[PDB]
């Protein structure tokens, strides 16, 4: 399986999302689209706004068709005010096909955009379920396949550089691949191993054991997913429910506590930084989140490493350290796999067979010394006692 | 209990006017002493008047016929985004009859040439900006008024408002009879208040900029980071009509008004405060609105008080274009581009003291305000507020 037309067709970074290019009404309007795997609808900027240099121009489509509806979606982090309606989609970069599928024209948001992060709209590929105003506004991924002969699944391969990419680095860079339709083998080593999707709802799965550096944090799994674990490329870090990412702050501080960080490191604000090509990998823990897997009693983990959870920043004198901010951070909404986790791995979501493959990534960041893993099997017993009801 | 005084006879109802064309008060300058209108303005630092004809002027000051008029050789530009005017600097002799008797010389400005500045029927033909030099142009070198006013005489550094709103359309005639409130020099007039003062810190000298810590709408937190209400700076400001606030919080405030009011439909003109609504005669119906309050730092560490306006206040009352016998109004709240504006109609709501000596500006619930039998404006306290200096916004 090779998808040429489809690789390298994304750009960003963790900081600012990971987004590919779309285009909306006739004639072809040009716009660059956060993918979303934690969201389930179509937005995009429909007037003016500060961080935006284009939008939508609904007048300007002779395929636009007003739903007569708006739609408020306010968020604990942000919101968006839009208005709803249908059009022509297409995907350069991606099947060649076009769908009407449904978009919510954005005239109001708050924290929503972010200054140069160069895209104007984002894709929430989730389900139904959770689009806003209802189920009822059918998303896009559901339109494509409803409309045409792509296949209900989709990959993600999210690349994270290493390093910090400046503004003009990072629109030049490629930022990874979204394959529509498929799966390609040059993404990725070793196996592909499958956690089911829990509900249909969000990207919803099942972590059975946590371990840093090798030691089982001990906790109830229940708490590992309370309320919930979702995979989400529209969150930045890698969240824990409260108890359990004070438990594994504590660990990872032990496991590398021959270096002392301010409070403010850990809280996932202030970055620290090291000379040139000294960042002390060794002395952080990797971490491995076991999942669920399709087979009775069975389970098989992924593996982190700081590689992954630091997350590369520029130093405010953009001097030649190399410095980075602590990616995991607490949550109130359950367990948040972000874009730090998904880029150390190919993500495939195969919605077809209600279950989410997770693969060494080709793009993952690492040193000689160790790399991300996703291995299997394990034997494990009542995961199905993991899930919070 | 203890029934309070009003010890400032002499300028209690020396105002006129109207939030839609601005609040004046008459003032003389040159000698012999020429009679002029003059527009209170908080939100600027200049004395500026027509020194030439217009053609919505009857009246200008007329430097060659005053003897104590001295030339400053110098010219002035004063742009704004909604108007703009042109004058020649110098100085003369100023004072305002019913006002501190006294008599001072100040720096005036000569408007010989405008754009959108003076309006037709106002009955004003200058400006007095009450705010601090920092903010007068050219520059701060020109000593504002009150500045000079206090430097020169006995007269404590202090002021108070209060703007009287009729609560319904005033027509030219009218209007030129009506009491617009008053303005005491130097002085609180206890008259022109109930309840308490509550006093808020001036946060800097230029703009009379302050803080706001929390805004609700009929008790509803609007719950944003109170850094937003106040992006880039919350300032009390005569010189404008609406409430003006930042982008982010009016959309959330029209929102949530909207949510309470939507037992009626209203249309986008509206809410725009373009576009005026009109009710049979006493119709109004008042108690569909919410009622808005803004919380304000106190000057105690970690204490705030709240003022409280009525749709009275943000519905400012309009003629009909059909001159009918129905009651309308516009919606007088508007989005801003410069952080908030608590413009004429918040200030009819309340008597407003700018205590310049202690750096401060009291609130409280003014003997004019409109309300009804059922609800009426409101300045409570304390409340324990943490944090409130994040709430203040810096470049
Ligand atoms: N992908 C997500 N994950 C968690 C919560 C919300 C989203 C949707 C994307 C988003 C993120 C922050 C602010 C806004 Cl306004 C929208
Ligand atoms: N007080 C003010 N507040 C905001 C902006 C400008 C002013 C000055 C008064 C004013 C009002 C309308 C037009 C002009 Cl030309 C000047």
């Amino acid at each position: 399986g090779s998808f040429v037309e489809m690789v390298d067709n994304l750009r960003g970074k963790s900081g600012q999302g990971y987004y590919v290019e779309m285009t909306v009404g006739s004639p072809p309007q040009t716009l660059n689209i956060l993918v979303d795997t934690g969201s389930s609808n179509f937005a995009v900027g429909a007037a003016p706004h500060p961080f935006l240099h284009r939008y939508y121009q609904r007048q300007l489509s002779s395929t636009y068709r007003d739903l007569r509806k708006g739609v408020y979606v306010p968020y604990t982090q942000g919101k968006w005010e839009g208005e709803l309606g249908t059009d022509l989609v297409s995907i350069p970069h991606g099947p060649n096909v076009t769908v009407r599928a449904n978009i919510a024209a954005i005239t109001e948001s708050d924290k929503f955009f972010i200054n140069g992060s160069n895209w104007e709209g984002i894709l929430g590929l989730a389900y139904a379920e959770i689009a806003r105003p209802d189920d009822s506004l059918e998303p896009f991924f559901d339109s494509l396949v409803k409309q045409t002969h792509v296949p209900n699944l989709f990959s993600l391969q999210l690349c994270g550089a290493g390093f910090p990419l400046n503004q003009s680095e990072v629109l030049a860079s490629v930022g990874g691949s979204m394959i529509i339709g498929g799966i390609d083998h040059s993404l990725y080593t070793g196996s592909l191993w499958y956690t089911p999707i829990r509900r249909e709802w969000y990207y919803e799965v099942i972590i059975v054991r946590v371990e840093i550096n090798g030691q089982d944090l001990k906790m109830d799994c229940k708490e590992y997913n309370y309320d919930k674990s979702i995979v989400d490329s529209g969150t930045t870090n890698l969240r824990l429910p409260k108890k359990v990412f004070e438990a594994a702050v504590k660990s990872i501080k032990a496991a590398s506590s021959t270096e002392k960080f301010p409070d403010g490191f850990w809280l996932g604000e202030q970055l620290v930084c090291w000379q040139a090509g000294t960042t002390p990998w060794n002395i952080f823990p990797v971490i491995s989140l076991y999942l669920m897997g399709e087979v009775t009693n069975q389970s098989f983990r992924i593996t982190i490493l700081p590689q992954q959870y630091l997350r590369p920043v520029e130093d405010v004198a953009t001097s030649q350290d190399d410095c980075y901010k602590f990616a995991i951070s607490q949550s109130s909404t359950g367990t948040v796999m972000g874009a730090v986790i998904m880029e150390g791995f190919y993500v495939v979501f195969d919605r077809a067979r209600k279950r989410i493959g997770f693969a060494v990534s080709a793009c993952h960041v690492h040193d000689e010394f160790r790399t991300a893993a996703v291995e299997g099997p394990f034997v494990t017993l009542d995961m199905e006692d993991c899930g919070y009801n």
